């Protein structure tokens, strides 16, 4: 059988994609830049901090200094971990908690495997902490998704090889990261967005133990 399921959390476990635009939406306010509603935000799902400030300050053809740019990112981030202070049980996608449940009971390994700065912080919150194995530090990594290397870090630190899992995703880049490392993938959501060669899934209450099973057997 497989020993270890590595989780991604955005997309995944939950999401805090309300926190994310608010927190753009209050920062274009107090800058004066119009244009940031949730049509536009739609463009910032995915990408990096300083890649979605510089889109919302495109929106004026704004030009700033280095330390202007690191000043405006910092209060964006600030005001998002003021906002995620509201994150409860209640946030958790159907299906994930029965998944881990089960997991468990087959002693078989968890590990997250997200490049969020908040994530041991948000598995608490959601109060999933005891299930989890390991949390892959996204600090110590040397690249990000597509490279496999948090992927790999996850299985390592459950003492498997990514060969022995199964790694679970929502986006083009965290699928190609899995299928690097050698694990086996599984997605969530469409294969416009995921490719068409890896199993994919509607959504989360479709990730059950006995799917799983099915998927590694058929491999
Ligand atoms: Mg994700």
């Amino acid at each position: 059988m497989f020993k270890a399921v590595l989780f991604d959390l955005d997309g995944v476990i939950t999401d805090t994609a309300e926190y994310h635009f608010r927190a753009w939406k209050a920062l274009a306010e107090e800058i004066g830049i119009n244009g940031v509603d949730r049509q536009f935000n739609e463009q910032l799902k995915g990408v990096s901090r300083e890649d979605s400030l510089q889109k919302i300050l495109d929106l004026a053809d704004k030009k700033v200094s280095a330390e202007e740019f690191k000043e405006l990112a910092k209060r964006k981030n600030d005001n998002y971990v003021k906002m995620i202070q509201d994150v409860s049980p209640a946030d958790v996608y159907p299906g994930i908690l029965q998944l881990l449940k089960d997991l468990r009971s087959n002693k078989i390994k968890i590990a997250l495997a997200s490049a969020s700065k908040n994530g041991p912080f948000l598995l608490e919150r959601m109060n999933l902490t005891g299930y989890f194995d390991a949390i892959a530090d996204p600090a110590e990594v040397a690249a990000s998704k597509p490279a496999p290397d948090i992927f790999i870090a996850a299985a390592h630190a459950v003492g498997v090889a990514p060969s022995e899992s199964i790694g679970l995703e929502d986006s083009q880049a965290g699928i190609q990261a899995i299928k690097d490392s050698g694990a086996l993938p599984i997605g969530v959501g469409r294969p416009e967005d995921l490719g068409d060669d890896i199993v994919i899934v509607p959504d989360t209450s479709h990730y059950t133990l006995e799917f799983l099973k099915e998927v590694w057997l058929q491999k």
